[PDB]
Order: structure tokens, then sequence, then C-alpha cells
């Protein structure tokens, strides 16, 4: 029902997504960092400071923003970020409280928030949570694609790590719903749980993926999952600039140092 | 020579170094054909940032001449005076450069033990239970620690088989069980890590060393602190086995992961 009177590319065959000249799914894993300001002032200060860091993609964690339900405030903040970080893809992510975030919204507010984000032309990608429901997600994925906005579809488990087979199925379901980059984060209770997440990454990437995926086992115990993306198949990884946006992230500089070492011939 | 061991703390202590605690320890291999090659390598290694020095005796040309081996070991100990020295004759079947009869091999190791010049010896599990068990006891009677090793250069066995081999090594009295396997797929690397974790949590009363070889398995050489391998091999100049990275890069990752 959306009619028309940013531009990213995607190669199913090469299993890549290209957003502003960044080729996700090729070479060393790409570094994403989260900006988490409460007010417009905080968001601007963070954007200015982050410009010094070496990252590939900038994720705006909109759930940390106080005026998230004031449309004009959201847009001023996005614009401000876009004006400072002009050469990197900008990912818009409202993470719900049960998925690790800081606030909660109704399904209606959440869909409306992402649509406004997509309509703005200020962001290159949006994050859509799988638990939002198949119908709503499928429609919003289509809406994003109609405006040349890429989608990272995400799923989280903060209590435990599901069986490898179940992790693989959720990644496939996200792909089937049209996600450009399926993403999954799970919490290990044991060291074996970390290996279960990596097993699933390898299985999905090798047998079903026709696009990049992002995976992680959270907490210090799972840090290897944020470093070994190149060999096991995770196309991107999160680093902390000054504060982690999820448990287990290491500093952006140390992160780049490790990824480079592992990329070396 | 006087090394300590604590089954309670699952540690092995050689010349002030505590294997089994903190970040994994870095071992490097010294490979020289003649005694002068050994002195050259030892002089060049003297600088490097490693914790244990492994002399790969299978690279030594005069391995069957008792006096040459003693002179080579003494030369190494004259130059590298503070770090534990590990005596390893790695057989051709297990990636070594030469082959010896069982008798020559056992005698070579007893002589090394007798010299007081080495702090540890490597014994290959598949040498024979009886010969291995006797040589472990012999080493222990002279305050020499034993790394017991097994290698599989063509494939990675099931995790459970990896676990049983590490348990057998423990059963035979190895101070540090060691296993190295070759990945043919990505899953194989994870299989080696699974085995390390399972052994560590459920059976180990001492430190273990594990590795998935080749560039594909390099992550196994870097994540020992979390998964449970107590030491890892790095290359000063040339790799003593496939997958090893430079000592500088190795130390860099180990530090980043410890903090
Ligand atoms: C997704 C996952 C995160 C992580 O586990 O590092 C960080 C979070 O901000 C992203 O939305
Ligand atoms: C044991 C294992 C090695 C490795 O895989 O790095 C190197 C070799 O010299 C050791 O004896
Ligand atoms: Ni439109």
């Amino acid at each position: 029902m959306h009619h028309h009177h940013n531009l990213y590319f995607q190669s199913n065959a090469m299993k890549t997504v290209t957003v502003r000249d960044l080729v996700v799914g090729e070479g060393a894993p790409k570094i994403i960092v989260s900006l988490m300001g409460k007010t417009i002032t905080d968001v601007k200060s963070e954007a200015l400071a982050y410009r010094e860091a070496d990252f590939d993609i900038l994720e705006w964690r909109v759930d940390h923003f106080a005026n998230v339900t004031t449309a004009e405030s959201v847009l001023e903040a996005a614009g401000a970020i876009r004006e400072i970080i002009t050469d990197k893809p900008l990912l818009f992510t409202f993470r719900s409280a049960k998925a690790g975030g800081e606030q909660a919204l109704t399904t209606g507010q959440y869909i409306d928030l992402n649509r406004a984000a997509v309509d703005s032309g200020l962001v290159d990608m949006i994050d859509l949570e799988l638990f939002t429901g198949d119908d709503e997600v499928k429609a919003t994925v289509g809406y994003a694609h109609q405006h040349n906005v890429a989608v990272i579809m995400s799923n989280h488990d903060f209590h435990k790590t599901p069986a490898a087979e179940e992790i693989v199925q959720r990644l496939r379901k996200m792909q089937e719903l049209g996600a450009d980059i399926p993403k999954i984060a799970v919490m290990p209770q044991t060291k074996a749980d970390v290996l279960t997440l990596l097993t699933a990454t390898v299985e999905m990437q090798e047998r079903y993926a026709d696009r990049p995926i992002i995976t992680m086992s959270m907490s210090k115990t799972g840090v290897i999952s944020r470093l070994a993306g190149e060999v096991f198949g995770s196309a991107a990884t999160f680093g902390a600039v000054k504060k982690a946006s999820a448990p287990g992230q290491i500093s952006v500089a140390d992160l780049r140092t490790v990824l480079t070492i592992l990329h070396q011939a």
C-alpha cells in the first residue's frame, strides 16, 4: 500500500551487502560501534568523539534516547549524527528492554519509529527484531527495501544459548523474511555454549546463507566469538569506544588489532 | 633441577614459571643442525619474548653421538640461563625430521634426563605404554618434568577420542598432556576446542596443551585462557609446526584476552 510516484547493493552469489562503499561479507569482519546518548547534546558529543575511532559502521542505539517518542527529536538527532559522521554507514537500532535495551515500546510505536527512520533518508540501515512478529517484520522489511534501506534482523537470548540447530533455524527464518544481514546474540552459561554458537555460525554460513550474517556469544566467556568471525563466518563484530553496548565487547582499538592479526596471510 | 607440581591447583612449576595459571605460556622451538647453528639460534632467541624454550633435537645432525648432544644442550643452557629448557626429539611420523628406533629414543631421553641440563622432556604417547611409563618415572626421579605428546597430522578425531588420549597421558604420569591435530574443516577446529573444554572441566588434575594446526586452526593457539590450553607455540623466525604466528603477535593477543 506504499506507492512512489541511499542505495546499497547486495550480491546473493557473493554473499555480500554493500552499504556506502563498505563491503560487508568480504575480507576481515567489519567493526560496528554503538552511540548511546540520552539527549541531543549527548548524541552530538558522542558523534564528535567517535569520529576519532577506527570503526566501519555506526549504530545509533535509539533505545537510550530519552525523547524517542518525539518524532522531531528523533529526526534532529539522526540529522546531527549524519552531519558529523558523513562517510560511514549509519544503522538505526531501537533495542527493546527484553532484548538488552533500555526502554520498551508498543508494537505500533516501534513499527512507526522505524518507518519514520526509513522515510527520513538519514540512515542507511535499520535493525528489526525477529520477535516483532512475522507479518509486521515482513512488511517493514519490504518498506525499508522500497526506500533503499538495508535491514539487519536481530534475535537475542540473554539467559541461555539454544541448541545449534535452533540457532541455525532462526538465522534461516530471518533470511527467509528478507533480512539483508541476519544477526543473533546469545548468552553462554558454560564454555561449551560458546562453541555451540560458533558451530551454528559455521553451519548456517556454509549450508544456507546467501548473505552475510552476524553472530556472537556474549560475556567475557564468549569473547572469542567476537574475534574469530573471519574463520567461522560472522561478517561484523561490535567494539566498545568508551562503554560497552553489550557484555563482552572489547575496545575498538584492541578489536581491530586482533582482527588484523587474524586476517594476515 | 627442582620443579614443583600441585594436583590441587592443577599447576606445574618449572624454574619459577607457573604453567597452569594466568595467561597461557609461550613456547618457541630452537632448530639447528650443528652445534654452532644451535649457538646462533640461541643467541638470536635470547632477545625474544617467550616463556619456554623447546630444543627440537630431531633437527640436530649428530643426534646419535652422546657427546655432541651434551655439548649442544650445554651451549643452549650457557646462553639461555633463566628460562625452562624442554628437550624434544619429535619423530618423523609425528612431524619430525628424523627417525630413531625405540631403543635409541628411550636412551636419548634418559641421557638428557641424566645431564641435568634440561628441565623437561617430551615423550610421545605412542612409543609404548611400558617404555613411556618407565621413562616418566625415571624423569621424575631426577626432577625432570614430562610433556607427553600425541599428534595427528591428517585429521581431527572425534572429541571423545581426543579426551581419552589426554586422559591416558595423565594416567601414564605426564606432567602436561599435549595434543595436536589437523583440521580438514572449520567444524574440526571447534571439535578440538570442545575436547579441551571437556578434558579440563571433567578429567584434568594438571595442565594440558592443545592445538588445531594450520592457518584454519590458529584461534586454538590464541584462546587457551578461556578454553583451557596452558601453553601455546609461537615462531621467532620459522614455524616449528603449521599455524604458528610470530611471538610478538601471539603475546599481543594473549595480553588483550587476559585483560
Ligand atoms: C547488537 C549486538 C550487540 C552485541 O552483542 O555486541 C550490541 C548491540 O548494541 C547491537 O544492537
Ligand atoms: C609441539 C607442537 C607444536 C605445534 O603444534 O606448534 C610444535 C612442536 O615443535 C612441539 O613439539
Ligand atoms: Ni516512501
